[PDB]
């Protein structure tokens, strides 16, 4: 009704090694899946390139639910990003934070809607989840692109 519902997952086979993400967007009782396989990437990059992917599919401004079950991305969103950004994007020893390059393209995109952020725990009831895991899986045995970013 004006409301986009958004479900990510992201995984990686070997960790690093081959990977992939799944997102569903829900906009207009019309579903959108994305997914995509990389040929070497970490769990971690996975599960954030979801969420990014997803948002950055949104060619307009959105009241959002984001549901995902990654701790990484929530004590990212909840507690992390407003410091890292007040230091200049770098830890206590003055190195760039790991994955920054991620980090700072979500929050560019979190900028940009109004995001109600749903902490998803176990796929049990969660059909939507389950479905990105299986999305994730499939991709990342079929590696196509390259995580430039991975250091």
């Amino acid at each position: 009704l004006k409301q986009v519902e958004i479900f990510t997952d992201g995984s990686c086979l070997g960790n690093p090694g081959p990977g992939g993400y799944g997102a569903i967007l829900r906009y207009r009782g019309r579903e959108k899946t994305f997914s995509a396989g990389y040929t070497r990437t970490t769990n971690n990059r996975m599960e954030l390139m979801a969420a990014i992917v997803a948002l950055e599919a949104l060619k307009e401004h959105c009241e959002v639910i984001l549901s995902t079950d990654s701790q990484y991305v929530r004590q990212g969103i909840t507690q992390w990003i407003h410091n890292w950004k007040k230091r200049g994007w770098k830890t206590a020893d003055k190195k760039p934070v790991k994955n920054v390059d991620l980090w700072q393209r979500l929050d560019a995109a979190l900028g940009q809607h109004q995001i109600k952020w749903e902490w998803v725990k176990g796929h049990a009831g969660h059909p939507e989840n389950e479905r990105c895991d299986e999305l994730a899986r499939a991709a990342a045995m079929n590696p196509t692109l390259e995580d430039t970013g991975y250091q």
